[PDB]
């Protein structure tokens, strides 16, 4: 895969973005994050993408938009995934695979067992 730059236009909530993405306003929704902590979630995005001097956008192998026109993708800031920071930080689960888009699944899924074990957040 590969990542692509991005300007943060503004933060929806803790999976969703509006970027500035090939010169175009678009919706992304953060590919495999699943939230149930909601406000708190949106807190963490909203702060992490703000805060970067540096926002990409990777889309991965399958299909990269949904029925509603969201661009389905990873999203970095200043280099750090913001999916597996939610995730890592027990601010979100981690959803079902959607049409082949599973690159990072696995990677993910690590990273919520370490927020289940240490019962941070939605594993209190």
């Amino acid at each position: 895969l590969h990542k692509e730059p991005a300007t943060l236009i503004k933060a929806i909530d803790g999976n969703t973005v509006k970027l500035m993405y090939k010169g175009q306003p678009m919706v992304f929704r953060l590919l495999l994050v699943d939230i149930p902590y909601g406000p708190e979630a949106a807190a963490f995005t909203k702060k992490m993408v703000e805060n970067a001097k540096k926002i990409e956008v990777e889309f991965d192998k399958g299909q990269r938009t949904d029925k509603y026109g969201r661009g389905l993708a990873y999203i970095y800031a200043d280099g750090k995934g913001v999916n597996e920071a939610l995730v890592r930080q027990g601010l979100a689960k981690v959803a079902y695979v959607y049409k082949g888009n599973n690159t990072h699944e696995q990677h993910l899924r690590k990273a919520e067992a370490q927020a289940k074990k240490e019962k941070l957040n939605i594993w209190s």
